[PDB]
C-alpha cells in the first residue's frame, strides 16, 4: 500500500463527502422539482450503483484479506498482481467525484453554454473511456483483466466456466438496474429529448433485457453440466435463473393484459404472485444452503450453521441470515416492477430505493460465498 | 507515517480544496453591494497566513528531511516524538477546514437568531484552545514545545538564544501581519461601529506593536553579544533589525505629517525612501550572505553560491536569489502600509496579496537558511 494511492483514496473520499453534501444542499434549494427530475434520476442511478458496487468490492477484498478467505487463488488472480481494497477505494472515489461533477453541472447548467442534457453523456462516456483504454496508464492489468472476463461472461457458453465467470455474472445478476438504465437512456434519446430545448428534464423489450443477467447465468450453468455431467449441482440452479424467466414472462403478461382488460388478467396475476413466492423461496434456500453453506445438520456447536467458521463475530452471519431473506423478497419485486410498468405512481421511487438495497445484498452474498470456496470448495473449482 | 494519518492528511486536504472553491463560488455570487467585505477579510487574513505557514512549514519539513538536513540536532530537538510532514499537513488541513466552515458560515447568512461576527470569535478561540488544553491528547507534546518556545521568544532577554528562539523569532517577523490584523480585531470588537448589529454592515500605537516581531529580534543579539562579545556577527544585525524601528517611524511620522499638514510632508518622505532602501538592501544582503552564505567567493565550480550544495537542483538556488530580491522589497512596502495610512486608495489589497507573499518567501529562506546551518555553523549556535 504506497502512501500516495492513501493520499489519493482519503482525498477522493474527502471530496465526494463534500460534493455530495453540496449536491443534497443544492437539491432542496436550487432544485426547482417541477420537471419531471425522476429520467434524471433513472439516468444517474447506473453510474450511483456502480460506484457503490466498486466501493463494496473494497470493503469485500478487505473482509476476505483479514479473514484469511484465499481469494487470490480462487479468482484465480496472479499472486504477485492483485488490485488491493485501496485501489479499489481509490477507483470508486474517482469515479464518485466524476459522478458528482455532472450532477453539480446539471442542476445548474447555466453556468455552460453547453445543454443540460450533454452532461451523463460525457459521464459515462468517461467511464466507458475508463474502461477501455489502450494505453498502460490507470489500471491496465485490471481493466483488461476485466474485459476479457466481460467478453467472456457476456457472449454465450462458449469458454470453460471459471470461478471469476459465475461470480461476474452473479454480480450482474444482482445488478441489472444498470442494463435497464441503458435501455431507459437510449428509449430517452431515441423518442424524446427533441434535443431543441435546453431542458434535459423536459416539462415486451424491457422484458427480454431484464432477464440477461440471468439467461447469461443459466446457460453458463447448462454449459458447465454438460462439462461436468452432474444434473443436480447445476440444473437446479438452472430451474432457479428459469424462475426469474418465468416471473418476468408472467409480469409482462399481466402488464399487457391489465392494459387490454381482459378478466383473465386476474389469473396471471395470480400466476405471478406464486411465482413470487417460490423464486423467493428457490433463490433464497438453495443461496443459504449450498451457496454460503449454511443450515448444515452437522452444525457442531454453531447453530444454523458450518463447523468451520473464520470470521471473527458469529452474530455476523444471523444478521446476514436474516438479511438476505429481507432483502431476498425485495429483490424479486423490483425484478418485476421495472420490467412490468405496472404502477404509474410509487414505482420508480421504490425501485431506486430498492437498488441500492440489492446492491448491499450481494456485497454481503460474497463475504460468505467466497468463505464457502475456501472451505467447503463448493461448485467444483478446484 | 500511520496509513490513517496519511488518510487523514488526503481526506482534510481535500475537504479544503472543495470548500475553497465553495469559498470562492460564494464571493463571486453573493455579497450583496452594501456589505463591508473588506473586514472579514482583515479578521480572516491571520488565520489563513497561520493556515499556509503550517502548510508550507511542512513542506520544509520534508524538504530538510530528504535533503539530508539533520534539523532534529539543529532545532535542539528530542529524537523522540519529532512529528514528520504529513503531520503538520493534518494540523494545517484541519485548521483550514475550521477556517473554511468559519468563514462560508459568516457569508451564506446562517439561521438569524445566532449572529455571524461570533463565527470569527469561535475559530481563533478554538486554535487557542487547540494550543492551550492541558488536556495529554491531540500532539500534547508538540504543542506544550511550541508554547515553551513562544514562552521564550516573548521573554527574550532573560533567556539564553537557542536556535529555535532566534527561528521562532524571525519567523514572527514574517508572520507579524497576524499581529496586525489580532489588534486591528481589537480596535473593531472594542472601538470601530456596534457589535449590537447584525451582518457586515456599511463599508501611534500600531507602529510600536507591529515594530515587535522586530523588537524581539533586536533585543535579540544584544543578548547574544552580552553572552559572547563578538560585535560583528550580532551588532550587525543587531542594526539591521533596528533599520524596521527607523523606517517604520518615518513613515508613520510622515503619515501623522501628511494628515495633519504641519508642511514637512516630503522631508519625511525623502527619509522614508532611503530607509526604505537601506533596510530592504539590509536585510537582503544578510539574507545572501549571512543567512544563506550565497555569493561565497572561491566557490569553485560553482557560479557565486557555495562550496557544498545539497539540494539535487541548483537553479532553485538562483530563482530564489531572484525571488528573495523581488518579494525583500516588497515585504518592506506592506510593513509601511499597513503601519499607517500612507496610499488611503485601495492599499489593503497590496496588503493581503504580499502578506501570503512574505509567508512563501519565509518559507523559502528556511530552505537555505538550514542548509547553511547543516553545512557550516552559523550563528554559533553549535
Ligand atoms: C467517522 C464516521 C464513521 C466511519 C466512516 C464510515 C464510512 C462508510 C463505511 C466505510 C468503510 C471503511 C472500512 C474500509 C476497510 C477497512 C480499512 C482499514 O482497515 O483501514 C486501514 C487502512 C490501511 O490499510 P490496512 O488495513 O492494511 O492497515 C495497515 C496495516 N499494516 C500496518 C499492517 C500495513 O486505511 C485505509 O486505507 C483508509 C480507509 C479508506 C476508506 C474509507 C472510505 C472511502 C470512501 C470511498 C469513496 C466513496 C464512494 C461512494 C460510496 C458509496 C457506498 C457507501
Ligand atoms: C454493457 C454492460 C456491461 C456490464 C455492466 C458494466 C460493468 C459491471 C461490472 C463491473 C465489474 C467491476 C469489478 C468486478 C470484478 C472485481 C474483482 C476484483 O476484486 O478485482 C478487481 C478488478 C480487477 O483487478 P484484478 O486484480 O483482478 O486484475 C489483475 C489482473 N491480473 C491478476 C490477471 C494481472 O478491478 C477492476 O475491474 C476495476 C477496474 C474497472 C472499474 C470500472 C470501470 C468502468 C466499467 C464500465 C462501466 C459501464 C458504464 C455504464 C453503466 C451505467 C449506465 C447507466
Ligand atoms: C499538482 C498541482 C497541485 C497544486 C495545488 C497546490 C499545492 C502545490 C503543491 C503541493 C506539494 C505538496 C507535496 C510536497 C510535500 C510531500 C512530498 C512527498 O513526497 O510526500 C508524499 C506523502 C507520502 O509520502 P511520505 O512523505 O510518507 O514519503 C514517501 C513515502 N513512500 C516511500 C511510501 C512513498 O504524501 C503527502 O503528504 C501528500 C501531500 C499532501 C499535501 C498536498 C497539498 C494539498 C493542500 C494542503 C491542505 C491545505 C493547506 C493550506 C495552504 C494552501 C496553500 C497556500
Ligand atoms: C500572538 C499570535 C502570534 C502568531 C501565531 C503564532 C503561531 C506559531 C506557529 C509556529 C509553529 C511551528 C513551530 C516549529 C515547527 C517546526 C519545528 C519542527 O520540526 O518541530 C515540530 C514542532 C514540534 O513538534 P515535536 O513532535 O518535535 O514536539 C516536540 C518534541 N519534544 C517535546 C520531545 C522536544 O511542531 C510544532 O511546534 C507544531 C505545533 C502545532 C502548530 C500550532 C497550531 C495552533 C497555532 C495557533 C496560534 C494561536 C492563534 C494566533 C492568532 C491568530 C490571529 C488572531
Amino acid at each position: 500500500a504506497p502512501a500516495w494511492t492513501t493520499f489519493r483514496v482519503g482525498l477522493f473520499c474527502g471530496i465526494f463527502i463534500v460534493l455530495n453534501i453540496t449536491l443534497v444542499l443544492a437539491a432542496v434549494f436550487k432544485l426547482e422539482t417541477d420537471r419531471s427530475i425522476w429520467p434524471l434520476i433513472r439516468i444517474y442511478r447506473g453510474g450511483f450503483l456502480l460506484i457503490e458496487f466498486l466501493f463494496l468490492l473494497g470493503i469485500n477484498t478487505y473482509g476476505w484479506r483479514q479473514a484469511g478467505v484465499n481469494h487470490v487463488l480462487i479468482f484465480e488472480l496472479n499472486p504477485r498482481s492483485n488490485l488491493s481494497h485501496q485501489h479499489l477505494f481509490e477507483i470508486a472515489g474517482f469515479l464518485g467525484i466524476l459522478w458528482c461533477l455532472s450532477l453539480l453541472a446539471c442542476f445548474f447548467a447555466p453556468i455552460s453554454v453547453i445543454p443540460t442534457y450533454v452532461y451523463p453523456l460525457a459521464l459515462y462516456g468517461f467511464m466507458v473511456f475508463f474502461l477501455i483504454n489502450p494505453t498502460k496508464t490507470f489500471y491496465y492489468k485490471s481493466r483488461f483483466w476485466l474485459l476479457k472476463l466481460l467478453f467472456r461472461v457476456f457472449t454465450a457458453p462458449f469458454h470453460k466456466v471459471g470461478f471469476a465467470d459465475f461470480w461476474l455474472a452473479d454480480q450482474l445478476n444482482s445488478l441489472s438496474v444498470i442494463l435497464m438504465d441503458l435501455e431507459y437512456m437510449i428509449c430517452f434519446y431515441s423518442l424524446e429529448l427533441k434535443w431543441d430545448e435546453s431542458k434535459g428534464l423536459l416539462p415486451g423489450v424491457r422484458a427480454i433485457v431484464q432477464c440477461i443477467p440471468a439467461w447469461l447465468r443459466f446457460i453458463q450453468c447448462l454449459r458447465r453440466y454438460r462439462d461436468t455431467k452432474r444434473a443436480f449441482p447445476h440444473l437446479v440452479n438452472a430451474g432457479k435463473y428459469s424462475t426469474t424467466f418465468f416471473m418476468v414472462t408472467f409480469a409482462a403478461l399481466y402488464s399487457t393484459h391489465k392494459e387490454r382488460g381482459h378478466s383473465d388478467t386476474m389469473v396471471f396475476f395470480y400466476l405471478w404472485i406464486v411465482f413470487y413466492i417460490i423464486s423467493s423461496c428457490y433463490t433464497l434456500i438453495w443461496d443459504l444452503k449450498m451457496d454460503w453453506g449454511l443450515f448444515d445438520k452437522n452444525a457442531g456447536e454453531n447453530t444454523f450453521l458450518r463447523e468451520e467458521i473464520v470470521y471473527p463475530q458469529k452474530a455476523y452471519y444471523y444478521c446476514a441470515i436474516i438479511e438476505d431473506v429481507i432483502l431476498r423478497f425485495a429483490w424479486t419485486i423490483q425484478i418485476s416492477i421495472t420490467s412490468t410498468t405496472l404502477l404509474p405512481h410509487s414505482g420508480d421511487i421504490i425501485a431506486t430505493v430498492f437498488a441500492p438495497l440489492e446492491v448491499f445484498r450481494r456485497f454481503v452474498w460474497n463475504f460468505f460465498r467466497l468463505e464457502n470456496e475456501h472451505l467447503n470448495n463448493c461448485g467444483e473449482f478446484r
